[PDB]
């Protein structure tokens, strides 16, 4: 799978969700979040992100290596809609991402 990572934080540039193949890029109030589970590594959003926010799984860095669970975890109540296009933002960000301060 990729990973959205801290960059997208209050960023949301959305250039990303274009590109999916498999549309599962689903969008919180803080950032968007790469459902684990649909992608299927098309890579075809990676490129496009002007602040560089996302990696493949492999390749999260370091310091933002907490962001690949909170990709994860923001499915929690939503479990596997099968596209973001109908579900839409909804307020599921995780503990740790809402609690980050305001950014941008
Ligand atoms: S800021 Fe975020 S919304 Fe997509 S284009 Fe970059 S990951
Ligand atoms: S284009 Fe879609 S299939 Fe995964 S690698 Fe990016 S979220």
């Amino acid at each position: 799978t990729y990973v959205i990572a801290e960059p997208c934080v209050d960023v949301k540039d959305k250039a990303c969700i274009e590109e999916c193949p498999v549309d599962c890029i689903y969008e919180g109030a803080r950032m968007l979040y790469i459902h684990p589970d649909e992608c299927v590594d098309c890579g075809a959003c990676e490129p496009v992100c002007p602040v560089e926010a996302i990696y493949y799984e492999d390749d999260v860095p370091d310091q933002w290596s907490s962001y690949a669970q909170a990709n994860a975890d923001f499915f929690a109540e939503l479990g596997s809609p099968g596209g973001a296009s109908k579900v839409g933002q909804t307020d599921n960000d995780p503990q740790a991402i809402k609690d980050l301060p305001p950014q941008g």
